[PDB]
């Protein structure tokens, strides 16, 4: 809790990112979502396979777009295990998970704006176990999951340069990028997309269903486990 | 500014052409995904709408990384507009490409047009409207906020330190930009069709010449310009110190 | 680099100018064998949306392209494609002599790759037009030469906005190439010209399933996919060299 | 040279055979997982596809061998590490270290995919390579040695030269290709035998699955792999590369 860096202006841009980041990343992801499922011909939509790349794909432009600035986080759980790293201070991360999450709920709300009807209708993209898992199951995939995208991202940190004005280091993104992708062409099945407590918060916020916010814990305890594995796996066994 | 000093420069009129050849590749290939995609009469016997979304975020990989050494690569006249505001492009040569653009996605829908006539007009000729279910002030919404995604990445692409040929006009980074034009495409198909583009929607509506299209043509040019003053802003005096 | 002298047999006696034919050579039988083993398992799936689908197939020639020029950039030039190469001479950072043999070599690949590939699985190989180049239904033979010339424009055009200034093969003077945007430019090609011939762009790609396929409608269509990528070659090497860099 | 006694007592050298170990999990862990939700899937076109299958495959090993390339030298497969000692690159030591981690890398993150979904995962042929109706288990092997000589000769020609990993001597390898190896090669390699060029992989997925059928050809994903992986090497070390 070194409050001095509040008072620096380069901290708050960086949460300005983080906040659009996460605001774009759950536009495009969710519209997407919902564009398929509304969709009434047989492989007339871009399917699963599509999400798939609207998750891992836009995450690799916005790791891309403020990797430079905030450092592209765009994830709590990312930031919480960078946390546990020290590459980045209590003050910065804690405001940081407060921006993603600011960010998603726009970023869904945005969406259901555009598209009401289908919007409800078709899940509101959000993050719930499915029909034939247990939550034991849905919280194991939520945090392996999330152990391969934290695990990426340590592994593509620049060692040397570093955030504009910070020791928070550069993420290589086509690797993060990637690694969304595939945990989600493999844990969409069980739980749609997840790995992202912000993406699941942010969902289960402008959907509203006792249904979905039941199983919503998985989606904050899971990212946050895996990222912790992750960074003691990265830090104190390699 | 208006420096009329340009016109006479030997380079400035090969970033044109370059845009110009550009942005015919850019539409001929697309749109031919498009109509050969719904001509396709065996179910899931096509490269379905994922495979338009790479056909157009694909192509401005490519397209960049062939032209942004000579032009600086844009290909959009949305992109041109964005970096012109953020006078990284002079107001004179601006007009030029905006020209060469609108000028290179008419021949390349055209060319579509010769190779299939009749699945061309019969399939919608690759033009952007708006899709049942959406009301005109939701498809400029999509439209704006989809080219604030391109626009932003292309300011997160510009090359610092060198340029074009024979300009101050910077190297743009094709990948990410590609995967935004990709992106976009994944979520906005549906609406209207990923337009973000002005220059491509000008060139299949002229093309396809249709009212019901022409009517909603407006939403395609202010939607892509506003979101690119707006990516500017944010970049430039949001963003940057 | 100076342009090298016409007809200069001296490369023969050269050890590396064997091994870049044997590279190209080995390149086209692995490209042929990746690609067309797709296309047939896509056909011969009885299960709807089972294959991998044209998408599938598309990714599967510029995959291996990228993959293929990857390997290869280093010691042959990455070529894999006797209209590359075609586009390569004009330009002359080729000699005659490499360019014929690379020919040769991109042909004899693309017959043994194909073999092989009926060798796997005749019975769906001939079932399903054994992967071989033609004009579809509802498309005139001059749209189909038209597609190969500007499609093939694409992926030349690309070769030159990708090659090295400062850096070539080995032991030669022929330029080293960035294998993403041009297995990118294959794969776009596709997504767009396989509906109306296949995507050719290659005279080897397309001879060597013609010859293995072995079907006079398939020959007769022939002739296009040879004309059309040189074509398209020139064009794209007379405008990257001449109104352009 | 050889033997080495001296490899074990290397901390570094324990350090990789984990890494080795958790990546060659994970790979299973994501691409069967992959597999499985695809067949259980009730809707048409429901799921990601073949191709999503494939990708899964392809870009599992580009972002795993990216996050192991320092430590470990991104292996994650036997015929690879088979392919890299034969061009002694990798010492008789640290290849069957390699492969055991491998190997054991490898039934587990199986048996992690059955632990969550054992219902459709047995179901739906346990994701384990076997030859599939029509095709002759010749065929099933020629398609394996020339699949992973695709792999193996990018592997080769991935290899960095002035760069090693963290301690041992062992190369750096470049990932996107290596991965896109991999990924085309399912793309046609999927339809024979769901395109194994992964001893580890096919390996766990039998032992997990547990099915005679299954076993009967499992010897195809071994002879195959290595086969290949060696005819690659040679046409990389021996019958190329020079200056
Ligand atoms: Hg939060
Ligand atoms: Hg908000
Ligand atoms: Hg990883
Ligand atoms: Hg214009
Ligand atoms: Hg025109
Ligand atoms: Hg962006
Ligand atoms: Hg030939
Ligand atoms: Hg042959
Ligand atoms: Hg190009
Ligand atoms: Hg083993
Ligand atoms: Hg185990
Ligand atoms: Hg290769």
């Amino acid at each position: 809790f070194d409050l001095g860096e509040l008072k620096l202006w380069s901290f708050w841009r960086a949460a300005i990112a983080e906040f659009i980041a996460t605001l774009l990343f759950l536009y495009i992801t969710v519209a997407t979502v919902i564009g398929h499922s509304k969709e009434t011909v047989v492989c007339g939509s871009v399917g699963l396979l599509g999400i798939a790349w609207a998750f891992g794909g836009m995450i690799f432009v916005l790791v891309y777009c403020t990797a430079g600035i905030s450092g592209g986080h765009i994830n709590p759980a990312v930031t919480f295990g960078l946390f546990l790293a020290r590459k980045v201070s209590l003050l910065r991360a804690l405001v940081y998970m407060i921006a993603q999450c600011l960010g998603a709920i726009c970023g869904v709300g945005l969406v259901k704006a555009f598209m009401k009807g289908p919007y409800n209708q078709f899940g509101g993209g959000a993050n719930s176990v499915a029909l034939g898992y247990n939550k034991g199951t849905a919280l194991g995939a939520e945090i392996i999951g999330t152990f391969v995208l934290v695990y990426t991202v340590f592994s593509a940190t620049d060692p040397k340069r570093s955030a504009r004005d910070s020791h928070v280091p550069i993420l290589a993104p086509l690797p993060i990028g990637f690694a969304v992708f595939m945990v989600h062409l493999a844990t969409i099945p069980i739980t749609g997309t997840g790995i992202n407590p912000a993406r699941s918060f942010g969902a289960a916020v402008i959907f509203n269903s006792n249904k979905v916010w039941d199983d919503q814990w998985i989606f904050w305890v899971g990212p946050f486990i895996g990222a912790a594995v992750a960074a003691a796996y990265h830090q104190y066994v390699l």
